[PDB]
């Protein structure tokens, strides 16, 4: 038993991390088959970033202007291209360590693992969630740009995130691997409003199920509630409204614990309205919303990937 | 910026995980050079576990009684032997993916990464702390036994933990890679008393420093305190006593932030006596003790390993 915030094993992703250098700037790139993916702002200087015209900036660059190093192997750049906010550097040799992979645009409220990298070398891996406002609360220092987030689905690495910038408010923003930002953000050094963030209600309920599986009763109540009436309380505490799609997602957790979803909603309702009274759930003094229902079933059944 | 509970990249360790099966039991093994290391209790049945005579049990076993699976290739076991509580299965072929590695016995309060595994397949990775009572609060289901914990020190994998058992109270226990348990525990299915656990005071201070580095300084108070007077307060709240060794270890964080170690203890003293009053520190409503001072410096300077 036990419950932890678990990241996917990163081996398959480590093999794809390269160092990409253009002019003075060095960040991380993703080498799959014979293409390296990296944030296009690698072609910028500190002052360019205030208002870059990326097309003009890239025109002054040629293939040989790009220094791509994969460990100690020098890669040869035979093409360069801009797709939305990502740069696709065509290189002469395919990555032999290329895993089975696809590019995926995830939904707000889904989770993924991040392999934080500096100069193309992996330093850590951690789990996180794409917030409802399309930000992520991560750990990215100078030169972490181009680090990617991913899920593993059996043998297939699903790349969903590439890191581009820290907002003035300290949260993080980035693109899918086709270069479309999550949210309203742009790769330019200006103040940028993230939305009002909300708590991912379906995730919080999945975590309450994880609590019961592991021995925590105490929040279980004698009440129940209705879908319509729970969302009234949700709106007051800035929880995402619950839909029937969400209730269906919680079916298996419902069936294993024997606790109907609206009964768990009633327990959560009392928690929002009266707090936790300085007691904890699965060791936490707050309500946790960074486990999807799939994350909970994986950790409580032991799904492996090889 | 940002701060996360970050695990080491797991690639080098994934390459060493195999599946080891004996009778009905299947758990995980660590294939380094031509030896597979796994818990010796794989040679036990459910009923054997009540009181195993491991010497007699291992005498009755033959090489062919050990089915070692590495991906799709089954390895041929040409020897078996017991070193304390770990079983050493000599195999026909040396692991071509063997990293530079050492076997290390860690101290209570240090941290390490766990590659949680089932049937020899990596399923997840997370950071954890060896508690002062020599247990770990991990996430281990049936067949996770033999999962290992480790640190990376530049290029060398330092294996420090092998998982063996869940205590009846739900916490976890295991050995170093020489088969010596951490703590008073034994590999037999009986009630086993773990110690009184305490909070790792030096880790909490490291995290408070991590908080200041990242912009959370509401808890900074204007006072100081003495080492003797702080430990008096610490003992009342089941914190580990702080030593000068601990103060010296926090030196670099002290110098980077401009907050003397004893001033930070004064902040912590107040935090223990009046709680957090519904504020958070680095997103958390409780005081975190699973980051060592080295963990904080790694994540705040961006040290990589590849």
């Amino acid at each position: 038993s036990g419950f932890r915030k678990m990241a996917f094993p990163s081996g398959k992703v480590e093999g794809c991390m390269v160092q990409v250098t253009c002019g003075t700037t060095t960040l991380n790139g993703l080498w799959l088959d014979d293409v390296v993916y990296c944030p296009r702002h690698v072609i910028c200087t500190s002052k360019d970033m205030l208002n870059p015209n990326y097309e003009d900036l890239l025109i002054r660059k040629s293939n040989h202007n790009f220094l791509v190093q994969a460990g100690n192997v020098q890669l040869r750049v035979i093409g360069h291209s801009m797709q939305n906010c990502v740069l696709k550097l065509k290189v002469d040799t395919a990555n032999p360590k290329t895993p089975k992979y696809k590019f995926v645009r995830i939904q707000p409220g889904q989770t993924f693992s991040v392999l934080a990298c500096y100069n193309g070398s992996p330093s850590g891996v951690y789990q996180c969630a794409m917030r409802p406002n399309f930000t992520i609360k991560g750990s990215f220092l100078n030169g972490s740009c181009g680090s990617v987030g991913f899920n593993i689905d059996y043998d297939c690495v699903s790349f969903c995130y590439m890191h581009h910038m820290e907002l003035p408010t300290g949260v993080h923003a980035g693109t899918d691997l086709e270069g479309n930002f999550y949210g309203p953000f742009v790769d330019r050094q200006t103040a940028q409003a993230a939305g009002t963030d909300t708590t991912i209600t379906v995730n919080v309920l999945a975590w309450l199920y994880a609590a019961v599986i592991n021995g925590d009763r105490w929040f279980l109540n004698r009440f129940t509630t209705t879908l319509n009436d729970f969302n009234l309380v949700a709106m007051k505490y800035n929880y995402e409204p619950l839909t029937q799609d969400h209730v269906d997602i919680l079916g298996p957790l419902s069936a294993q614990t024997g606790i109907a979803v609206l009964d768990m909603c009633a327990s959560l309702k009392e928690l929002l309205q009266n707090g936790m009274n300085g007691r904890t759930i699965l060791g936490s003094a707050l309500l946790e919303d960074e486990f999807t229902p799939f994350d909970v079933v994986r950790q409580c059944s032991g799904v492996t990937f090889q």
